C-alpha cells in the first residue's frame, strides 16, 4: 500500500532528525548560506585560531578528531537504526554485524551532506575546514579526506534531501550480504521494504529525476570502495592515553 | 513521560546484553545448575587448581594476574558500554576518560556480584568456579584480596537485581557528576538525572514489590566506594611486597587518582 510505504518514510525521517544534530538542509543553509558564518580553517594560524575561539602535531590531531566524530556518529547510527522497523527483532548478533559493517559508508553517505568542492563544515557547523588545507597536510594526513571529497562532489549532484537520505541510510543498514549473519531472511525482507519505500520516495520528490533510485544504489558500489580505501590508509596510520586509545579501538 | 525513560532502559538493557559476554542470567544458570553442559569445573584447592588448567611461579601471584588481566578486559566491556549510553559520548573528551578512570572499578565490583555467590565465584567466561576458602587462603597479602568484594556482593545479590535493573544503574555509576577534575559538571548531571530517573521507573515496575528498592541500590553505592578504596590499598602493598609484579598500565593509569 503505498500508504505502508509513505508512513515507514515519513517515520524514517522523524527518525533521522531526531537522532542526527546537523542536517543537510541546515548544512546546506549554512554553506551557501542563510545565519552566523562558520569559522573558516584555511590554514594553521585560523586553525590555531579557531581552536582559541572554539572547540602535539597538528595532522595527527586533526585525524583523531575526525576519530571523536566518527564515534559520536556511530552512537546517532546506532540509535538511528533502532528505529527502523523490524531492526529491534533481528537477532542480537545480527543487529551488531549490521551495524558494525554499515556505520562507516553511513558517515560518509552522511558527511558529503557537509561537504561542497571547497571545504567541509566542522564542531556541528561552527566551523569550515578547506579542502585545500586538509590536503596540505603531511603524509599520509594529506589524503584521507581526498577521497571522501571526490565521493561528496558526485554523490551531492543527486541533491538529495533529508527525507530521501533517511531511507537510503536505512537501506545501507540492512545490507543482507554483510558477512556473519545469522538470520539473512528478516534483514533482506526489511531491506525489500525499505528498498520499495525509498523508490516510491525519490519518484514523488523528484518526478523529474529519471532513474534516480537505480543511480543512487549504484553509489553504494562508491561508498564501499571508499571504506574499504580508508581501512587501508588506517592501517597505514597504524605505522605512525590507554584509556582513550580504548575509547576509539 | 515515563514512555521516553522506558525507550531509553530498553536501549541499555540492549547494549549491555551486547556489551556484556556472562550476563547475570546466565552466571545464575551456572550457578544454580539448571545445567549439564554448563557446569563449571570447581576450583577449591592447589590439585584442583592444577586440574583446572587443564581444562579451562606462585600461585598466588598468578591468580592475581589473571584476576588484572580479566579487570583489563572489563575496562574494555565497560567502555564499549559507555559509549552506548546517550549524551556520553558527546561529552568533552577528557571528562569522558575522568567518569571511566574513576566508574569502573566500581562497576567491576558490580558486575562481579552478578558472579559470587556466598561459597566463591565464577571465573573463565563461567567455565570455571572458584572458592571464596580458597582465595581467602592464599599467602599475604593476596589472601584477603577477594573477601571485601564476597562481604559486598552477598549484600547485593540480596536485593534481587536482574541484568535490564543493573543496566541502568551502572549508567548512573558512570555519569557521576561529583567525580573529581571534571571539566562540565552539568552535561553530566543532566545525563544523570535521566537515567536515574529511567532507574525509579525500572525498579518500580520490575519490581513492584520491592519497598525503597530504589534508596536501597542508590546506598550500596557506598559500600562500592569503600570496596575500591580498600582495594587500591592492598594495591599499593602488593606493588611493593612484589617487585617481581606487572600492573597492567591502563589499570596503573586508572589507580594513579
Amino acid at each position: 500500500e503505498s500508504a505502508d510505504l509513505r508512513a515507514l518514510a515519513k517515520h524514517l525521517y522523524d527518525s533521522y532528525i531526531k537522532s542526527f544534530p546537523l542536517t543537510k538542509a541546515k548544512a546546506r543553509a549554512i554553506l551557501t548560506g542563510k545565519d552566523k558564518s562558520p569559522f573558516v580553517i584555511y590554514d594553521m594560524n585560523s586553525l590555531m585560531m579557531g581552536e582559541d575561539k572554539i572547540k602535539k602535531e597538528v595532522a595527527i590531531r586533526i585525524f583523531q578528531g575526525c576519530q571523536f566524530r566518527s564515534v559520536e556518529a556511530v552512537q546517532e547510527i546506532t540509535e538511528y537504526a533502532k528505529s527502523i522497523p523490524g531492526f529491534v527483532n533481528l537477532d542480537l548478533n545480527d543487529q551488531v554485524t549490521l551495524l558494525k559493517y554499515g556505520v562507516h559508508e553511513i558517515i560518509y553517505t552522511m558527511l558529503a551532506s557537509l561537504m561542497n568542492k571547497d571545504g567541509v563544515l566542522i564542531s556541528e557547523g561552527q566551523g569550515f575546514m578547506t579542502r585545500e588545507f586538509l590536503k596540505s597536510l603531511r603524509k599520509p594526513f594529506g589524503d584521507f579526506m581526498e577521497p571522501k571529497f571526490e565521493f561528496a562532489v558526485k554523490f551531492n549532484a543527486l541533491e538529495l534531501d533529508d527525507s530521501d537520505l533517511a531511507i537510503f541510510i536505512a537501506v545501507i543498514i540492512l545490507s543482507g550480504d554483510r558477512p556473519g549473519l545469522l538470520n539473512v531472511k528478516p534483514i533482506e525482507d526489511i531491506q525489500d521494504n525499505l528498498l520499495q519505500a525509498l523508490e516510491l520516495q525519490l519518484k514523488l520528490n523528484h518526478p523529474e529525476s529519471s532513474q534516480l533510485f537505480a543511480k543512487l544504489l549504484q553509489k553504494m558500489t562508491d561508498l564501499r570502495q571508499i571504506v574499504t580505501e580508508h581501512v587501508q590508509l588506517l592501517q597505514v596510520i597504524k605505522k605512525t592515553h590507554p584509556l582513550l586509545q580504548e575509547i576509539y579501538k
